[PDB]
C-alpha cells in the first residue's frame, strides 16, 4: 500500500526547477548552481519519466555554435544513460534586459523579430530531442500602465507571432504542437492572456487552431481566485488540453511554486480526479520551485513530494469514485440526470411540452435537496482516508 | 465647461439597480419597492437614454396572463411619455428558489427545460418592447463542492441551451443577438464561465457563434483581481462586445456594485479611453446599487453620479489622446512601433534576415529606456486636470 | 478508530447556523424556519455541547415583556430536558434598518445609546441563563466610501461603549467577560478593528483591558489573506483567545461560512494542532452556513460533518506530535533552539561576545538548510493517513 | 498653481528605491548601480528634504571597519553640501543568505544573536548621522509551511531582542525611537505581525512601549485587501505613528512597489486628507521602485512624480475641507454627532434614560438618509477638479 513513482507514471520535470538557486526580490542565491547533467541523473533516480528546459537552462546565453553543440552533446548522453525523455520544451523569453517589455509584443519592432528568430531555433532543437509539445509563456507581454500598451495592438501582434510559428513548423514537417500558458501578473503588473479561458478564446483567432492549445498551471489560475479544475474542465472539453503544470499555491499572492500537494489540498483532490477520470495521458509536469530555506537534501525531498502526493490523491479519488455508497450519492444529488441532454425531442416538442411549464410544479423541484453536503463529506472521508 | 447627460450618451439602467431595496446578506430592506413607471419618470428626468429589466422586475413571478398585459401595458405607456427606450432585457434565473442548483445546468433536467422555456418566453415580450440584445447571467451555474457538478456535462447542457435558443431566434426571424455575462463567483461558490475570456471561448463551440457576444461588467472581473479595459480589449479585438455594464468595486471582495467612478478610479479612466477610442456604439449601462444608507434622495443622487464621472473620464480622456505632447510621448514609448507588423516581408525573409538574430546588438536594444513613467504621469495630470 | 462526538468535546452551535433559512443577495429562502427549541433537540442528540444566540434570534425583534417571558421560558425547558448549556451570548446589532450605518459608531448619537441599551438588557439575560463569554460582532461599524467616517472619532465612540459595558457588568457584580469579533469587509465595504491584531490593539486602551478579549473566526482572517492559525497564536501569546468561531472558507471572497473541515483542510490541521498543544479549553463553536441547496437532512448532515472533522484533525494533529520521527524532524529544523531565549545572558554579555559578530562564521550559518519540507511532507503523510 | 517640492515639505526616498537595478524574480538588472552620493545629489535637486538607508545599502555587506569609515565620510559629505539630512535608518536581515529563515526569529540562536549585533551597530551609526527614527521590517520572520514554525515562541523571541534593543538605547542615553513596519507575505509565504493592527498589539507587551511605534506602508496593508487610511487612523489613535512610507499598489497580488499616486488613487486622497488634518509632522517617505522597462531618466522622473502627486492631491484634499457646501453636507451625514460622547451623562442616566429605548422611535431613526452619496460625489469632483 506505498506509493513509490514509475517512469510509466509520466511526472516530469523542468531543469530551472530542482536547480532554482534562491534568489528572490529580496535575497541572495541561498544554493549553488546544479549541472543538467546532475539534474537528470538525480530525478531519475527518483522515478521521474523525463525532464523539460528553456533554450537558455541547456544552453547558456550568448553561447557559440560549438559551444551549443557541446552543451547539446552532453545532455543527449545523459539522456540515453538514463532513459529519460524530453516530452516539452520552451523559450526564454523573459530574463534577458532585452524582453523588459515583453518578446512577442514588445513595441520595439526589432526586439519581437529577435524573439521569433529565438523561438524558432529553440523549436528546431526540440524536434532533435523529440519533444511533442512546443510551451509558450509570456511572462513579460504585458504592462504596469494603461497608455504603455495598446491591447488590440498587442493581440494583433501575438496572432501574427503564433501563426508564423504555425507556418514554419507546418513548412518543416514538423510533428510538434504549441501549448500557451496563461498567468494572470507577476512578472508584469497584468500579464495578456490571463486565463485559460483568454488563451482558449484567442486561439480560435489563429489561422491553424488546431496545432495550438493551453498549458495551466495550478498556481497561475489560483493567483485569481478561479477554480483550476474547472478551469481545466473547460481546456478538456474544447479538446485542448496539450499539457499541464502541476504546483502549489496558497492563495492569491506573489506566485509561490510549492511543491504539489502544498498550497490548496482539496483543489489538488478534485484535479487528480478530473485528469484520471478523462483519461489524459500527457505528462504530468511540475513547475516548482524547493523553498530557499532548503539544502539540496531538502531539493529533492520536495521533488519527491511532488510524485507522492499525486500518487496518494490518485489511489484516494479511485477509492472514491468506486465506492457504491459514493455511487449512489451521485445518483441521490442527480448527476445522472445532468449528463443527460436537457432537450433530445428538439426545440418544437419542447415548446408544445406543457409539462416543462404550464403545468410544471415549481414549488414541488424547488423543495428538492441537492444532498451535496453528505456527497461533499463522503468526499471529505475518502480523502483522509477515514472511512468508516 | 459641464456634465449634464443627454439621451445621445446612450446612458441606461436596470429597474432593479435604483429600485433595490437594500436587502443584504446580513440585513432587511431599508427603502420601499419602486414601481417601475416611477422609476422610468424619474430616470427619463436625469437624462437617461433607456432602461433593462429582468422579466421577473418587470412582471411578478406567478401572475396571470392578464396580470402581464396590464403590467406590461403600462410600462409601454410610461416608455411613450418619456421617450425612452428599451434595448436590452434578460431572464431572472436565479431568486426562485427553484433555480437554487442553476437554471441551464442545474442537475435536474426538468428544471432545465422550465428554465428554457422561462426564457424563451421573455425573448418575445423583449422583441416586441425593441431590445436589441438578450443578455444571459447564470448567476446559479455553478457549485460550493467538487462533486456537485462534473463541469464537462454542464458545458454540454449550457451549449445545448444556447443552441436552442439561437435556433429559436433564428426560426422566429428576430433581430435580436445574445450576451453572455462571466462573473467568478457569488452567489455560487465558483460560477461557470467565470471571466470574459472563458465566456469567449465558449462562444465559439456554439453552432451559430455569430448571434452570441459578452456583456463584461467592471466589478465582476476585478473580483478576480483581473484589469478590466484589457479584458475589454481582448472583446474588442474578437468582434465581441455586445453590451457592457458599468460600475465600481474595491478590488477582490464580494460584489459592491458601486456607482461607476467610485472603486478603481484609474481603472474606470483607461476604460472610458478605450471605449470612445475604438468607437463603442452600443448603451453605458449602468448594473449598480445605491448603498442601503441612502434615502430614495440618496438613490437618485447616486445614479446621476454614475452619468456624471463617465462624462468627466471622457473629457478628461479625450484632452489626454489629443494632447502634442502625448502624442509626441506615445511615439517616444513606441506605441506607433507596436501597430506595424512584425514581419510583413513573411517568414522565408525573417529568416534571413541576419539583423533579426546574427547581427542583433541585443546590449544595445536592451539599454533603450521605455519612458513608460512620464507617458502615465502625464496621464495622471490629465485625469487630475493638473496639466501644467 | 472512530469518530463520534460527546458533550465532553465542547461542540456548541448557534441558532443562526442551522437555522439559516437560505436567503442570500441574489434569492429567496429554500427552507423553512425552525423553532429554536426543535434544534436544540437536535443538536443534543447529534452530540452537541450547547447553542449561543443573538437576542434577536431567540426573542422576535418587537415582542412585549410578556412574550419574552414566554420565549424564554420555552428555551429553558429545552435546556433543561437536554442537558445543553448556553455558553455564549451576542447582540444583534446590524439586521434592523436602524442599524445601517453602525450600531455602536452610528453617526447618530440616538441610535449609539440606543444600541448600548439594546446590548445591556442581552447580557442581564445571558447571564441569566449561564453564559460566560459576550460577544461582539460589530457587522455595521465601518463605511462604504471616505468622508462618511472619521475613525479617529468612531474609534473613540468605540471605546466609549465598551468602556460603559464594563463598568455596567462590575458595578452588577457579574462574572461574564468579553470578545470581540474581527471581521474586515461584508456587510460594510470595510469593517472598523478588521482583523484580530486590530481588535487586541484596541483593547489595550480600554479602561479594564483585562475584562476583553477576541473571538476570531476562521473564514474572517481568511478573507483578508491571512494565516488563521498565526493569527490564533498572537492571541493565545497575548492571553486573550476567550473564545473561538470554527467554519470553512475558500479564499478572498465573498464569507462563504462552510462547514469546518471544508475551505482550506491544511489550515485546518495546523488550527486543531494549535488549539490542542496551547491547552486552549473553551468552546469550540461552529459559525458556518448549511448551502442553500439542501433541505433539512443535508442541514443536520453538514453540521455532524463539522463535528466529525474536527476529531479526525485531532486524532491526525495528536498522531503527527507522537511520532518519534517527527520529534526528530523538529529537531532537524531546530524548533528546540527556537524555544530557547537568545539572551539570557544579557546585554552586556551579547556586546562582548566575539562568536555574536566578530568571529561569527556567517557562510558557515547559511549553507545549513532547514530540512522545513521533508518535515511538512511528514505533516501531510499524517493528515492524509499515509503514513509508510 | 503649480506642484513644486520643497525641503519643508519633508519628502524622503530610501537609497534603494531610485537605486534598485531592476533584478526581479523572472530577470536580470536593467540598470546600473548607482553611487550613495550621486542620489543624494540628484534628490536634493528635485527637491527632496532627505534620504533613508539600510546599513548595507550604504556599507556594502563585509566591509573592513577602514572601507566602512571612507564609506560613511563620503556620504557625510554628500549631506554637507547638499543640506539633506537622514531621518530615519533602518537594518538588511533580509538579503544574505544568512537570514533565510529571519533574523530576529531564526530558528538557529546563533543567527538571532548575529542580527541583533547587526542592528546594534547600525543604531550607533545612524545616531551619529542624526536620525530620530530607527525602522524594523522583518521581512524573513515568518515561514512557508506550518511545522516550521511555532509562532508563540517566535514572539517571545521577538520581544526578546525588542526588549534588548530598547535596553541598549535607554542605557547609551540615545534620543531615538523604533518603529515597527508590518508586511503580509513575501518573500515569506506568511510573514510574523502581518498588519498595522498585529504591530500595535504586539508593541503593547514590550517592557517600554512607549519606546516603539509603527512605519506602515501603503502597498503592505493593500496586500491584505485591507483600507490603507483606516489603518493609519488606527495608528494615529494610539499615539504610535512614528513615520509612515507612501507608494502604490494595484490590489492583492506581488508587492508592486508602483510611485505614490500609482494604483488606488481615491486611497491616496484620503490618506492625504488623514494625515494633513491630524498635523502628521514626520516624514513623507517613499519606499517605491521605478519599474525596471525605464531608463535612469524615467527613474528621476517616477521620483519627481512621487512627491508631485502627493502636492496635488493636498491641494484637492484641503479645497474638500475649506468648501463649505462640503461642510454643510458633513452635517447633513451627522459627521459632528459623531464626535461627540455617547454618553457623557454616565452610565445610570443612560439606564433611566427612556427616550434611549422604552420610547425610542426605531422607525422614524431608520428612515433618516445618512446621505453619503451626495458626500462623496462631492469628494470625486474635487478630486477631479471638476467642481462645478
Ligand atoms: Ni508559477
Ligand atoms: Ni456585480
Ligand atoms: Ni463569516
Ligand atoms: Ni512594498
Amino acid at each position: 500500500m506505498n506509493y513509490q513513482p514509475t517512469p510509466e507514471d509520466r511526472f516530469t520535470f523542468g531543469l530551472w526547477t530542482v536547480g532554482w538557486q534562491g534568489r528572490d526580490p529580496f535575497g541572495d542565491a541561498t544554493r549553488r548552481a546544479l549541472d543538467p547533467v546532475e539534474s537528470v541523473r538525480r530525478l531519475a533516480e527518483l522515478g521521474a519519466h523525463g525532464v523539460t528546459f528553456h533554450d537558455d537552462d541547456l544552453i547558456p546565453f550568448g553561447s557559440s555554435d560549438s559551444e551549443r553543440e557541446e552543451h547539446v552533446k552532453r545532455f543527449r548522453q545523459a539522456l540515453d544513460d538514463t532513459g529519460m525523455k524530453v516530452p516539452m520544451a520552451t523559450t526564454n523569453l523573459f530574463t534577458h534586459p532585452v524582453f523588459k517589455d515583453g518578446g512577442f509584443t514588445a513595441n520595439d519592432r526589432d526586439v519581437r523579430r529577435y524573439a521569433l528568430r529565438k523561438t524558432i531555433r529553440n523549436i528546431d532543437l526540440a524536434v532533435e530531442l523529440g519533444a511533442e509539445t512546443y510551451v509558450a509563456w509570456g511572462g513579460r507581454e504585458g504592462a504596469e500602465s494603461g497608455g504603455a500598451k495598446d491591447v488590440r495592438d498587442a493581440l494583433d501582434r501575438m496572432k501574427e507571432a503564433f501563426d508564423l510559428l504555425g507556418e514554419y513548423v507546418t513548412s518543416q514537417g514538423y510533428d510538434i504542437r504549441f501549448a500557451i500558458e496563461p498567468k494572470p501578473n507577476e512578472p508584469r503588473g497584468d500579464i495578456l492572456l490571463p486565463t485559460v479561458g483568454h488563451a482558449l478564446a484567442f486561439i480560435e483567432r489563429l489561422e491553424r487552431p488546431e496545432l495550438y492549445g493551453v498549458n495551466p498551471e495550478v498556481g497561475h489560475e489560483q493567483m485569481a481566485g478561479l477554480n483550476f479544475p474547472h478551469g481545466i474542465a473547460q481546456a478538456l472539453w474544447a479538446g485542448k488540453l496539450f499539457h499541464i503544470d502541476l504546483n502549489g499555491q496558497n492563495g492569491i499572492k506573489y506566485d509561490q511554486d510549492l511543491r504539489f500537494g502544498a498550497g490548496d489540498l482539496r483543489a489538488a483532490f478534485w484535479l487528480v480526479d478530473l485528469l484520471e477520470s478523462a483519461g489524459y495521458s500527457g505528462p504530468r509536469h511540475f513547475d516548482f520551485k524547493p523553498p530557499r530555506t532548503e539544502d539540496f537534501d531538502g531539493v529533492w525531498a520536495s521533488a519527491a513530494g511532488c510524485m507522492r502526493n499525486y500518487l496518494i490523491l490518485k489511489e484516494r479519488a479511485a477509492a472514491f469514485r468506486a465506492d457504491p455508497e459514493v455511487q449512489e450519492a451521485l445518483r441521490a444529488s442527480r448527476l445522472d440526470e445532468l449528463a443527460r441532454p436537457t432537450a433530445a425531442d428538439g426545440l418544437q416538442a419542447l415548446l408544445d411540452d406543457r409539462s416543462a411549464f404550464e403545468e410544471f410544479d415549481v414549488d414541488a423541484a424547488a423543495a428538492r435537496g441537492m444532498a451535496f453536503e453528505r456527497l461533499d463529506q463522503l468526499a471529505m472521508d475518502h480523502l483522509l482516508g477515514a472511512r468508516g
